[PDB]
């Protein structure tokens, strides 16, 4: 959410909000300087060569296997000045998101979505799952395990491959069982995508569609929406995908889109999901919350020297919005679950964010992207928390000129056009 201080990459560690940390990975990782921009949320201004074991180097894949919608550059995020710019770019986008009521609500839901403490083989024992924490070097030197819900990290080899990923436990699908898990978002504020849009205002089209760029804040929000689903364990299985096409004869016609993506994008598209299908998951996740409520009712002990069992029971009461009687027994409110579920899945959508931001965006998640641009969101004369690229009191503030790559060409440097396909 809102970032109290204006972090500088050079600022010395203080253990408090600036520290050296290590991610729970099966690889020999060295500590990296990280920043806690808000309770439960950290930013690691580094290329991500830590999360995925088979992605420890920024080496691009064979030219052939290289998808048209991709881009490589090993120099990106290699210098302190770049890391500083990255840090400030991410912070600024969080403020832009938080500056809206919708963004404020999502960030609050994210902060309260602490992954559930279901890491024990003993059902009556609450225990934290190790992959939902980071190891932080304390001021004195030693490492200490700390919980967090979200980490924003730079991309790995493919600079424009943004995503929301996390570590799995064992036989538990943490992102789909109501438990949730710490989310790692590969993202960059230094690049954005191009898309065509026809703002025609007459009968017939003449000048044609203009070339516009996606507002980075929309992209981050999209990613935070995925994080919101995942932290609450209500993400839709990725094997649930929809088929779309104009003359789709039969048996896989036209690229496919997952239910998760569609739901996240929202808009008229999201309506491509029957109320039955939408009600089946609602029920499915309603039962998972009930199992969580039942686990907390039978809990008798807790592991760790951090929090007390009552504290964590309260923490999860606030997260799942559980009902509590006089004896202190928890239960899931059928109606309250409907509210929280609708919020996380129908209110927090890319479409609604586009509306609150008042910017131009692709009309469909399916709407292909033309090319990729280099941008600089840090300078106030290029982009602001409230207007984005469409600076008020300027010509950029008209007809989404600020996002027009031709008009505001000085704020967009093209790198590569997706020609192959
Ligand atoms: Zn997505």
């Amino acid at each position: 959410p809102f970032v109290n201080k204006q972090f500088n990459y050079k600022d010395p560690v203080n253990g408090v909000d600036i520290a050296y940390i290590k991610i729970p990975n099966a690889g020999q990782m060295q500590p990296v300087k990280a920043f806690k921009i808000h309770n439960k949320i950290w930013v690691i201004p580094e290329r991500d060569t830590f999360t995925n074991p088979e992605e420890g180097d920024l080496n691009p894949p064979p030219e052939a296997k290289q998808v048209p919608v991709s881009y490589y550059d090993s120099t990106y995020l290699s210098t302190d000045n770049e890391k500083d710019n990255y840090l400030k770019g991410v912070t600024k986008l969080f403020e832009r998101i938080y500056s809206t009521d919708l963004g404020r609500m999502l960030l609050t839901s994210i902060v309260r979505g602490i992954p559930f403490w279901g890491g024990s083989t003993i059902d009556t024992e609450l225990k934290v799952i190790d992959t939902n924490c980071i190891n932080v070097i304390q001021p004195d030197g030693s490492y200490r395990s700390e919980e967090l819900n979200l980490v924003i990290i730079g991309p790995s080899a493919d600079i424009i491959q943004f995503e929301c990923k996390s570590f799995g436990h064992e036989v538990l699908n943490l992102t789909r069982n109501g438990y949730g898990s710490t989310q790692y978002i590969r993202f960059s504020p230094d690049f954005t995508f191009g898309f065509e849009e026809s703002l025609e205002v007459d009968t017939n089209p003449l000048l044609g569609a203009g070339k516009f760029a996606t507002d980075p804040a929309v992209t981050l929000a999209h990613e935070l929406i995925h994080a919101g689903h995942r932290l609450y364990g209500i993400a839709i299985n990725p094997n649930r995908v929809f088929k779309v096409n104009t003359n789709a004869y039969y048996e896989m016609s036209g690229l496919e889109v997952s239910f998760e993506e569609l739901r996240t994008f929202g808009g008229h598209d999201a309506k491509f999901i029957d109320s039955l299908q939408e009600n089946e998951f609602r029920l499915y996740y309603y039962n998972k919350f009930k199992d969580i409520a039942s686990t907390l009712n039978k809990a008798k002990s807790i592991v760790g020297t951090t929090a007390s069992l009552q504290y964590m029971k309260n923490v999860f009461k606030e997260k799942y919005l559980l009902s509590e009687d006089t004896s202190g027994k928890f239960s899931v409110d059928k109606l309250k679950f409907d509210k929280l579920y609708k919020m996380l899945t129908e209110i927090y959508t890319e479409d609604n964010f586009v509306k609150f931001f008042k910017v131009l965006n692709r009309k469909t998640y399916l709407n292909f992207d033309k090319a990729v641009f280099k941008i600089n969101i840090v300078p106030k004369v290029n982009y602001t928390i409230y207007d984005g690229f469409n600076l008020r009191n300027t010509n950029l503030a008209a007809n989404f000129n600020g996002q027009n790559t031709e008009i505001n060409n000085m704020n967009f440097t093209k790198l590569k056009n997706f020609t192959p396909g």
